[PDB]
Parts: C-alpha cells; structure tokens; sequence
C-alpha cells in the first residue's frame, strides 16, 4: 500500500474541491501513485495526497481541449485532470490507476 507502483511527470489540474468547481490551472506534477494513493509534488514534501478508494476513474476527452486527459473524481468530491503529449505513457498511467482503483474495491 505504502510502496510506488507508478511514478513520472504529468500535466494536471484540479477542476472541483470538495463538489465545487475550480478554475483550471494547468502545470506540470511530479505524479506519485502507491497502493492506495496519488500524491503530487511540485518536482522528484508532497503538494497535496488523495486517497483512491471509491475513486471513479474515466477518460476525460470531454472535459478538456487537450489530448489524452484522464478525469478522477475522489468520494469527498475533490476531481482533478491528468495529461500527456505521450499517448502510450498516458494509456500506462490509466492501466495503474485503473489496477490500484479496483483492488481496493475487493481488498
Ligand atoms: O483561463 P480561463 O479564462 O478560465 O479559461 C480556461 C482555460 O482556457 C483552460 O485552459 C480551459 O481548459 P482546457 O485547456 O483544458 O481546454 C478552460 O476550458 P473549460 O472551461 O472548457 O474547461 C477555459 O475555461
């Protein structure tokens, strides 16, 4: 749970805090995904953590003018935005987020 399953630079913004929209603000994040967790750090303390148990997960094409954009929104209500000029390493990213998602879902 505590160990890294996926980590690399991400463009992300955050679009709703607690069930309030957010004015984008896009940049780039060092993104650090554990077993229970994605974390951002402004480079390799963290700037913010959200825990992804019940966390929905979808692809965000509709949410943004940019390619290839992930959407997750978090139980209390917190939705954030994930980006990459790279599709493959954006596909890598959904297939983690989606495998650490649904694991917590049976354990
Ligand atoms: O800075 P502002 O004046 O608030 O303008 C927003 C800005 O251009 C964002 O880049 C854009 O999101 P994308 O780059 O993700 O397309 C957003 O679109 P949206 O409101 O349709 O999300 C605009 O509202």
């Amino acid at each position: 749970s505590h160990e890294v399953e996926k980590s690399g630079l991400l463009n992300m913004t955050k679009i709703a805090q607690g069930g309030r929209k957010l004015r984008k603000n896009w940049g780039p994040s060092w993104v650090v995904l554990t077993g229970n967790s994605l974390v951002f750090y402004r480079e390799p303390r963290p700037e913010s953590s959200v825990d992804l148990r019940g966390a929905a997960l979808a692809h965000g094409r509709h949410l943004s003018s940019r390619r290839n954009v992930l959407h997750i929104r978090t139980i209390p209500g917190h939705e954030f935005l994930l980006q990459s000029d790279h599709e493959t390493e954006l596909r890598a990213w959904h297939r983690a987020l989606r495998t650490v998602i649904e694991r917590l879902v049976r354990w």
